């Protein structure tokens, strides 16, 4: 549980440190969202959310912003605003929370069902990463006109991300 | 939103304090060595980082405090007699006010976050309490603990100069976590 801990938390510091050397090039991934008034992208919360995206692409700038291109084009369509928001704030916050509760659990314990619980959440994670690629790959060959036509690349999101609990270890 | 806007001030303030702490741990003070090296009680390396968190942000990073309580708590573990009141103050007081510190902010963190998906419980002013509350404790700690160098190095109550003084002092000044506490 120590060993977890210790771990899980070395990888959030290699994280971290990987997402500032990518945002250092000024490539701002989440900027069509943090100008956004309606809500609110805190520093936390965009932070959160790029743990879980540069992880999952890998830290390869041609896929963030391939994603980028997505999330944003879903964005400028208002009958889709949704879907992009949905995506970021829906799924991949809950999937890096998620993560995050475990080792809080974890941690609550060591001061004072848990690794099993880590165990699942990370695994969520490298499900969402598998999916997320196919998804990069999918947009940049054209298929089912989710590069050409905006109503496809909804559908194809929608299905494709539908619940958090569909890439949750079987 | 206020909630937010806490989550970045300790975000912040928690990386600052790491950067500190590994400086001026990097100059080979071994503030923790004593107690890592015990058998009995697996001191991690988070465990450790934590207990820093708290004494190191107290003493403001001066190292000339921070070696006079490792002075204290190894005088205070090298007499069998004393020893638990050494971890008390390490493992139940000190350990005690930095965790309350790190739950709030998982909690303003997870009610953060659930507000994006409309699931919402936790009540947004009785973290805001809590975190107030938590962070206040630890001042009130670092008070103390500075008038408790200060006492040292000048002998009072001969607490530089006999241990059993010192065992009294600090289990009088250090005796609950809630006597840091505010009402």
């Amino acid at each position: 549980l120590e060993t977890a801990a210790k771990n899980l938390e070395n990888q959030n510091k290699q994280e971290y440190i990987k997402i500032n050397e990518i945002d250092a090039q000024g490539i701002n991934f989440l900027a069509t969202f943090k100008a956004d008034e309606k809500d609110n992208l805190s520093q936390y919360e965009e932070m959160q959310i790029k743990r879980t995206i540069y992880s999952s692409l890998n830290y390869e700038k041609q896929k963030i912003n391939t994603l980028k291109e997505i999330l944003e084009t879903l964005y400028n369509k208002l009958q889709h605003r949704y879907t992009s928001k949905e995506f970021i704030y829906q799924i991949v916050a809950s999937i890096q929370y998620d993560i995050d509760r475990v080792l809080c659990l974890i941690k609550e314990a060591i001061i004072k069902e848990l690794l099993m619980n880590l165990d699942s959440s990370l695994k969520t994670r490298q499900n969402f990463a598998k999916k997320l690629n196919e998804t990069i790959d999918d947009y940049n060959k054209d298929s089912k006109n989710i590069q050409t036509n905006v109503d496809a690349l909804a559908t194809y999101m929608k299905e494709n991300y539908k619940t958090l609990d569909s890439f949750k270890p079987i």
